């Protein structure tokens, strides 16, 4: 990167890129002073800042190979700026300094996309978004009954902004992107024309940027820079993982589904630990191994299923309920962190408390992996499991490591997540076994092989239902994480807000053109509609099943890519058609690897569904072999069945497509 003299301060280039330009009248930096409140109720923060200075950083001067910035000539430098490679290196020379902002350069049509998984926005560009991991929220939108609801009741119903796994990343429509190295809180403000302003609570190590000639390549070597993941498993490719919490009667419900011929992979039974019933629902029991009142011969029958070629998977958090055998043994270890007074600390899930195993003690971290993962797991014969929560540590408990809580916060995720890969990893199953993380931060990439878009509403909601899974998908992949899906039908039903038919048609036909289609009965079982529970409903997932199982050579290569160049396997349409602008927002359709335009059905009611076409080629429509040239906006019919799926003429698998038709 460039550092280049001007009139009256500096400029800081990638390339031809102008990052960042300092002047006394239109300084780069800011430094300041705030005490924040962060209060916790289930996983939902409530977050104020007061800042108690904020002071432009006006006057630089070269010293060696570095800059120093001070508030005016004559005063005292408070920062340091040196470059190094592909970095800013930040040291605070003022050591009062908690509050950092530095702004970007920006233009005025330019796109922003990234930070970690989001939600309700791909396209970042205009708002402003606090990166800190949480529950998402519940709706999600304050202008509806549902969130206001969740606010009134549990301050749950969170904001557009809030996500299991943030990330402080972002890509840029000008060819670069920037990378905070923290884990401090942190806020990208995209709200003007000029500049981007990010905040941090910390003065980060440093700032990383990477560039090339395409996006592709910019993902490539951020995918490169947090790690890639390994290949999908071939059993996956077998058909769907059936999510059922209904103990022994799990078997009976699966042997129905698969009399309708749907293809199956696995059986994942999340109550393979037992219930607990809550105020919120059937919620599980926090006690990580099989549960023989529930599952009286669960090893037996996960060979049976072995036998028919289907698998078995689990469940698994990284806290331990108090009521349970596991608790003591742990807390005899020094295994959780503590309270200020030194005892262990409890924390509220909703009408139960768990302790907290400390993952910054390595001999717990090492405990978890080998006990939990390994023996209560692995040797158990799960071929894999939702790896759930990492979201929820509060701010005032201790570590082992003697790091502050809120600096342990956002990196517990990507903690947990190297816990899961580490007991994976002690029993060669690396690219075998299968888990799945909702939270994310920094890192993640590296260690966990498979995302889940979290908990959505059951309905077709703008912030909280179908279409906010696709964001997901898209924001994520762009970080290097390859592989979404989603709970097919979605997960909250709370204050009447129950499934249709319709919305587990529509989301089974999205998810069929994913990674890995699996379902989940949800917090409220016997209130919603399984996928057993209606004919229609089973014969539409059986045959969508199929598709997924016709399909998985093409997913095959895809994740053959993926491994090859960190590309994801839903892509935007920019990342093909980087010279059509008016595609650079577009977030409820993908690119299921190049070939492939999907576009789903968001809505109740709609028979049809409207879309642009990129390129210049053609495109076919799959189950009417229609062809359409690329450059327009199409309507097509979007019977349920029958998705909007177009691919590419060109394409080398287009004897495959054909056979779908
Ligand atoms: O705050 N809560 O009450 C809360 C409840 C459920 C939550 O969902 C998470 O945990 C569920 C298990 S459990 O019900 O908390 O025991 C799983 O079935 C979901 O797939 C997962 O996303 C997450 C949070
Ligand atoms: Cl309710």
């Amino acid at each position: 990167m460039h550092f280049e003299t001007t009139k009256d301060g500096f400029t800081i280039a990638i390339g031809n890129r102008i990052i960042l330009s300092h002047s006394p009248d239109k300084p780069a930096f800011f430094a300041g002073f705030g005490e924040e409140r962060m209060d916790m109720y289930r996983g939902n923060f409530d977050i104020e800042d007061y800042v108690i200075e904020r002071t432009a950083l006006r006057h630089a001067e070269v010293s060696g190979d570095s800059v120093t910035l001070s508030s005016a000539p004559g005063q005292a430098p408070r920062l340091r700026l040196t470059l190094d490679g592909n970095a800013i290196r930040l040291t605070a020379l003022d050591e009062t300094i908690n509050r950092l902002w530095l702004r970007v350069v920006a233009e005025t049509d330019e796109h922003v996309w990234g930070g970690g998984e989001q939600m309700s926005y791909f396209d970042m560009r205009g708002r402003r978004f606090p990166l800190w991991t949480s529950e998402p929220g519940v709706g999600r939108d304050k202008t509806t009954e549902i969130t206001f609801k969740s606010d009134v009741s549990g301050k749950a119903g969170g904001d557009y902004y809030n996500t299991n796994y943030p990330q402080p990343t972002w890509l840029s429509s000008r060819k670069y992107a920037l990378h905070v190295e923290t884990s401090a809180y942190s806020v990208f403000d995209f709200r003007n024309g000029d500049f981007h302003e990010i905040e941090i609570w910390a003065v980060p190590e440093k700032i990383e940027f990477f560039a090339g000639d395409s996006f592709a390549d910019i993902v490539s070597a951020l995918s490169l820079h947090f790690g890639r993941q390994p290949e999908l498993p071939d059993w996956v490719y077998n058909g769907a993982i059936i999510g059922l919490k209904d103990g022994v009667n799990s078997f009976a419900r699966l042997e129905k589904i698969r009399a309708a011929g749907t293809k199956v992979s696995g059986l994942w039974c999340e109550d393979w630990v037992g219930l607990r019933q809550t105020s919120f629902g059937a919620r599980l029991f926090w006690d990580w191994q099989a549960n023989d009142t529930r599952y009286p011969h669960l090893r037996q029958k996960i060979a049976e299923l072995a036998d028919q070629g289907i698998r078995f998977l689990g469940y698994v958090n990284p806290y331990l309920c108090v009521d349970g055998p596991l608790f003591p043994v742990a807390e005899s270890a020094g295994y959780f962190a503590t309270d200020v007074d030194g005892k262990t600390a409890l924390v509220d899930f909703g009408e139960f408390d768990c302790g907290v195993v400390d993952f910054t003690n390595p001999a717990a971290a090492d405990w978890f992996a080998a006990a939990i993962i390994g023996k209560n797991m692995l040797d158990f014969g799960l071929s894999g499991w939702m790896a759930d929560f990492g979201e929820y540590l509060p701010i005032d408990i201790k570590l082992s490591n003697g790091v502050d809580a809120k600096l342990m916060h956002n990196a517990w995720p990507t903690l947990w997540a190297e816990v899961n890969a580490k007991g994976v990893e002690s029993r060669g199953k690396t690219g075998e076994a299968l888990f799945f993380m909702r939270a994310g931060f920094t890192g993640v990439q590296a260690h966990c092989p498979l995302i889940w878009g979290g908990n959505q509403s059951v309905d077709f909601s703008r912030h909280d239902g179908l279409v906010t899974v696709i964001c997901g998908a898209l924001s994520s992949g762009l970080m290097g994480n390859a592989y979404h899906h989603s709970d097919i039908g979605g997960y909250t039903s709370l204050f009447g807000n129950v499934r249709t038919a319709e919305l587990i048609m529509r989301w089974t036909e999205m998810a069929a053109f994913t990674p890995v289609m699996r379902t989940h009965e949800g917090n409220r079982p016997r209130d919603n509609l399984q996928i057993d529970q209606d004919e229609t409903v089973l014969a539409h997932f059986a045959r969508m099943t199929a598709i997924y199982v016709a399909l998985a050579p093409y997913l095959k290569s895809l994740s053959a890519e993926a491994a090859k160049t960190g590309l994801p396997v839903q892509r935007p349409l920019f990342l093909h058609y980087e010279n059509e602008p008016q595609t650079y927002a577009v977030q409820d359709c993908y690119l299921y690897g190049a070939d492939m335009l999907v576009a789903p059905v968001w809505k109740a009611g709609e028979t049809q569904r409207s879309l642009y076409l990129p390129g210049h080629g053609e495109w076919v429509h799959l189950w009417s072999g229609k062809r359409h040239a690329g450059g327009r906006d199409i309507t097509v019919e979007t019977p349920l069945g029958e998705p909007a799926v177009f691919y590419r003429a060109d394409s080398s698998h287009h004897r495959l497509f054909e056979q779908l038709r």
